[PDB]
């Protein structure tokens, strides 16, 4: 019943696409639970918003995709040249496929499962691992939580209401478990703490507490934000660039002294997922055995998400001619072991994490419930009634495909980067329907990064620049790709620009606005011409010289009569036999166990007396 802040009555929740992480923050790890629930099919209206979608795949693809994966297979090449081996490739043993029944012994493939005890009762809900094992034809499956948010896209759901209640009973479920077993009724004892994205919507925040504290009777909660949650669950102390990798989507920020830089904030709406997609897709076009994929169904994706984790790699020391093997589990059959040949189908497919074009090529155009959608709309101010959530210089500028890696003279860059405390003007209160509403975001990575950085820099503190440079680190379930450091590295090098590459640039960059502000200042008298509506530009076309000028002088400063300075690239993953999936519940874990989080817990008076309104006063970052 009574409400200490005292750790041993605290559950840290963190949501995300493939699965929620739960425990006690004094737990070694959390229990890791399926973001699954399996409904009987004969409970849903499926006839008119049909797409039984479920049964249907492409090998076949377009051009555009074809030169893609062409480019791919060049760039590949070039690698593997630059450090080691080629051969004869494609020709090939699985267009004479050979499968092999198993007796009953399914000794492991990996992790921690082995062979699969069905579900055939569908005259109930079933959540988690169950929910996995629930067999297609008489279930289909929804997924409550988009990494953080809540599934509004989901075409299973048909109101909030729908999608809340199988939250509470996905989040129920959890909480009831072997090592964790804490019942609803008792809910009540526990307070939460809830890691949600750096760019969260404020109505699926404000809605989740609503949940947890309203319905679920939870004692209090408190929020923090993926990537300052992911620097608890490594060390804090420094400045730090964490690139999540997700299922659906890829999350870049920037983390200085305690806070999450809002301008370096950019979503890329790829993961995880299009690696799986685009392998099995490789997979096909190099004539795999099983050719009638049914990717979006339960069996065929799990099967397409086991042999990527299992297989894919950007360690070219590892890449040859090989066999590998997989089984194939039996809805109603013996289960099938089938070997196959895999070469570079291995690294083209993650590859794709820089040719992100070819995955938007292989999926279907979002189709977001409008019914739903509807029903959580978007935050606004309530004075002003302006979009209010957090919104990013940085992932305006990607989404856009304005960035800096695409430009060529330092001009431009430099320009580019002198008017952006007006784009975010611009952006915060604009005639904005204007930040494409349904564009996704398909920028490569490593231009992203560079994006994510120069901006975390210039709209904050410069100075940390070098500092951003030598921590970024990786994390996210779908970032466990061996050598993925290595190529990322490699990559950013190629691509980030000279004039953000040399480790002056914060200096000269500090050196050129304080020059510009002497122009607009130290002449604060109306400009020399006897007339004036365009003598603003005879101090903005002084301002365009000055630019020249110490852009110049900077170049010149450049030669420095030997040795030069430049911004290092060390891209940290968490070691060997850490599971990148987890630092974020670690590092909530982290705060869920300090003095901090006691001034943090929002209370259930807190929330009837104030509403969403208390976030302004009770909270780890500005709301």
């Amino acid at each position: 019943e009574i409400d200490l802040n005292d750790p041993t009555a605290t559950i840290v929740i963190h949501p995300g696409s493939n699965s929620i992480k739960i425990g006690f923050p004094k737990d070694d790890h959390p229990v890791v639970v399926p973001n699954c629930v399996a409904v009987p099919k004969k409970w849903l209206d499926l006839e008119n918003s049909e797409h039984v979608e479920n049964v249907c795949l492409q090998r076949e693809q377009s051009e555009e995709f074809n030169n893609i994966k062409s480019e791919m297979e060049k760039n590949f090449r070039e690698r593997m040249r630059y450090y080691k081996r080629k051969v004869p490739g494609n020709a090939h043993e699985q267009v004479v496929s050979f499968n092999e029944n198993s007796k009953p012994e399914i000794i492991s493939e990996k992790n921690d499962p082995s062979p699969i005890e069905w579900i055939f009762d569908d005259s109930k809900l079933y959540y988690g691992s169950d929910a996995l094992r629930c067999v297609d034809e008489k279930f289909v499956i929804r997924k409550p939580f988009r990494g953080g948010s809540f599934n509004v896209k989901s075409p299973y759901y048909k109101s909030l209401a729908e999608l809340i209640s199988d939250v509470t009973k996905l989040l129920e479920h959890a909480l009831n478990s072997e090592t964790l077993n804490v019942k609803p009724t008792k809910f009540n004892q526990y307070k939460v703490v809830l890691v949600i994205p750096d760019i969260f919507k404020k109505s699926h925040v404000e809605t989740f507490i609503r949940v947890l504290l309203t319905e679920l009777q939870f004692q209090a909660v408190a929020i923090i934000q993926e990537s300052l949650a992911t620097c608890y669950g490594a060390g804090i102390s420094t400045s730090t660039c964490v690139v999540n990798i997700g299922a659906a989507e890829t999350r870049i920020a920037c983390v200085d002294e305690g806070t999450v830089l809002e301008h370096s904030a950019i979503t890329l709406d790829y993961g995880g997922d299009d690696i799986t997609r685009l392998f099995a897709l490789f997979l096909l076009q190099s004539d795999f055995p099983l050719q009638d994929w049914k990717i979006d169904s339960k069996h065929g994706w799990l099967l397409a998400e086991r042999l990527k984790k299992n297989f894919t790699t950007f360690q070219d020391a590892d890449v040859a001619v090989q066999l590998y093997n997989f089984m194939n589990r039996s809805p109603n059959q013996p289960t099938e072991k089938y070997e196959f040949k895999l070469f570079d189908e291995v690294m083209l497919a993650p590859l794709a994490l820089f040719f992100p074009q070819i995955f938007k090529l292989i999926r279907t155009s979002s189709h977001k419930n409008s019914s739903l959608e509807f029903q959580l709309p978007e935050s606004r101010d309530l004075f002003t009634n302006e979009l209010n959530d957090w919104n990013s210089l940085s992932q305006f500028e990607s989404k856009e495909g304005n960035l800096y890696c695409d430009l060529n003279d330092d001009l431009k860059i430099l320009n580019r980067i002198l008017d952006a405390h007006n784009i975010i003007d611009q952006l915060q209160d604009k005639p904005e329907n204007y930040g494409n509403t349904l564009k996704e975001n398909f920028a490569p990575l490593e231009k992203a990064i560079v994006q994510s950085i120069a901006n975390a820099s210039i709209t904050a503190d410069v100075t940390r620049m070098n500092s951003f440079y030598s921590n970024i680190l990786i994390v996210g379930g779908s970032s466990k790709i061996p050598a993925l450091d290595f190529i990322l590295t490699d990559r950013i090098n190629i691509w980030r620009p000279s004039l953000l590459s040399s480790a002056s640039f914060p200096q000269f960059y500090k050196k050129l606005t304080k020059e510009i502000k002497d122009l607009e200042g130290h002449y604060v008298n109306a400009p020399d011409k006897t007339e004036d509506e365009n003598k603003q530009i005879l101090q903005a076309q002084i301002k365009e010289k000055i630019v020249e000028e110490l852009e110049e002088q900077h170049q010149n400063i450049e030669h420095q009569n030997g040795n030069e300075h430049i911004f290092p690239v060390s891209i940290i993953p968490p070691p060997r036999d850490m599971n990148p999936a987890l630092i974020i519940w670690k590092g909530a874990s982290v705060l869920a166990q300090i003095k901090l989080v006691e001034e943090l817990f929002i209370t259930n008076s807190d929330w009837d007396v104030h509403g969403s309104r208390i976030l302004q006063y009770k909270c780890i970052f500005t709301y």
